[PDB]
């Protein structure tokens, strides 16, 4: 028993950062078979951030100006190319460490592990949900960009984020790996709006559903209530609406707590309408929503990597 | 900017864990070198769980007895011995992922990373901290035994802490990696005291240091204590009494922060004297008291491995 904010080990992953460099901007990479994945803004000076012209900067740019370090190992940069807003430097060397990988675009309210690296080197791993306004509140300072976000099924890494940009909000914005920013975001050191975010509520339902099967059931109560109903009070404290998508996704957790959802929906009502009352719930005085359905269940049967 | 609960890169360690095997009870080790080191109640039945005759038990044992596999890979087995709650098995390859390593006992209060194996393979990793009264507050289902904590050091993993048990009230206890219980608990499956625990003083100045430096900043007061005022308190609220060691452990955040340490306890007092009347710091409503002082400064610096 116990529940915690469990990452995917990150071994994996750890052997496919690298260090590039180019000119005076040192920021992380991702080394897959031949080529190495990382953000475009490398290419920038401290001038060039206010509105960088991508395009132009990068065509003063020649293979040789891209130096990729991985570890002491320096790898010969054959090409380059620009994906919306990642740069790809084609190397004349597999990475012999490449895992089965594939890239993914995820959904807000899924999370993920990021591995957080400096100079190409691995600081540390945390486990995230990329928020409902596309932002993820990360943990980040200078040199992390190029850091990476992913899930691990079996012996297969999905990589989703790569890291780009700390907004003036303090929140964390980057894209998918083919370069595309999740969000409106765009790289550059502007002011840019995150918009209206709101509470993961089939995450928050996940979780409580994990404090039962962890033998927390004080919030349990005596009420039912509806979808339609529910969504009201949803509304009202900035949760987003549920659906029967998301009602058929909790039905293992359902199952095996023999907790109706629409009675779990009722508990959660009463906690969001009175509070906790200085209680806690899994070791939190919040309604956590970083936990997935699928991570639920995950850390609650020990699956393995 | 912003602060997670972070965990080490666990590479160096998914690259050391086996699954043993004795009878019918599989759990994990730790292959370094040329041993593997695993929890001695591997040798147990369920019919020896209540009070196990670890001796005599082990005396029924062979090397084969003990299948011990790597992957895919069988290890021989050559010799096995009894050091306090662990067994070490002699095989006869050394592990060539083997990391620079050391065995250290940690002080209650300190902090780790926990990489949570099943059958041999890792599941997920997670940060925790010593409990005052010796127990960890983990994520730990049957087969997790043999799973290890450890902090890294550059390249050096230091070893500090194997899973045996869950207790009935559900929090975690194990051994160092010379097979000694932290706490007074014994290997068998008993109701065990685990005494009365307490906050980690020096930790939740630590973190709120960090809330500091994250610019989560209404919680300072213009308020000042002593060290006996502060005591006082601490005691009503079952916090460790604060030591002037504690006091010099936190001056390089007193520095960086210019909030001398005691002005910091007096705000930490006014917390606990009128609670968070509904607010948050660094996204929780209570106070975290699992980050260290190193831990703190580490993440605010971006140290690697
Ligand atoms: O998390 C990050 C990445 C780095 C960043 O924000 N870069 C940046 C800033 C504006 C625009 C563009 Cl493209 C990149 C940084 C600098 C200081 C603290 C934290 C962090
Ligand atoms: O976290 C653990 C380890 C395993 C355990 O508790 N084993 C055990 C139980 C009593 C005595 C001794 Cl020596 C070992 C377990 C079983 C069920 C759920 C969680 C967990």
């Amino acid at each position: 028993s116990g529940f915690r904010k469990m990452a995917f080990p990150s071994g994996k992953v750890e052997g496919c950062m690298v260090q590039v460099t180019c000119g005076t901007t040192t920021l992380n990479g991702l080394w897959l078979d031949d080529v190495v994945y990382c953000p475009r803004h490398v290419i920038c000076t401290s001038e060039d951030m206010l509105n960088p012209n991508y395009e132009d900067l990068l065509i003063r740019k020649s293979n040789h100006n891209f130096l990729v370090q991985a570890g002491n190992v320096q790898l010969r940069v054959i090409g380059h190319s620009m994906q919306n807003c990642v740069l790809k430097l084609k190397v004349d060397t597999a990475n012999p460490k490449t895992p089965k990988y594939k890239f993914v675009r995820i959904q807000p309210g899924q999370t993920f592990s990021v591995l957080a690296c400096y100079n190409g080197s691995p600081s540390g791993v945390y486990q995230c949900a990329m928020r409902p306004n596309f932002t993820i509140k990360g943990s980040f300072l200078n040199g992390s960009c190029g850091s990476v976000g992913f899930n691990i099924d079996y012996d297969c890494v999905s990589f989703c984020y790569m890291h780009h940009m700390e907004l003036p909000t303090g929140v964390h914005a980057g894209t998918d790996l083919e370069g595309n920013f999740y969000g409106p975001f765009v790289d550059r050191q502007t002011a840019q709006a995150a918009g209206t975010d709101t509470t993961i509520t089939v995450n928050v339902l996940a979780w409580l559903y994990a404090a039962v099967i962890n033998g927390d059931r004080w919030f349990l109560n005596r009420f039912t209530t509806t979808l339609n109903d529910f969504n009201l009070v949803a509304m009202k404290y900035n949760y987003e609406p549920l659906t029967q998508d998301h009602v058929d996704i909790l039905g293992p957790l359902s199952a095996q707590t023999g907790i109706a959802v629409l009675d779990m929906c009722a508990s959660l009502k009463e906690l969001l309408q009175n509070g906790m009352n200085g209680r806690t719930i899994l070791g939190s005085a919040l309604l956590e929503d970083e936990f997935t359905p699928f991570d639920v269940v995950r850390q609650c049967s020990g699956v393995t990597f």
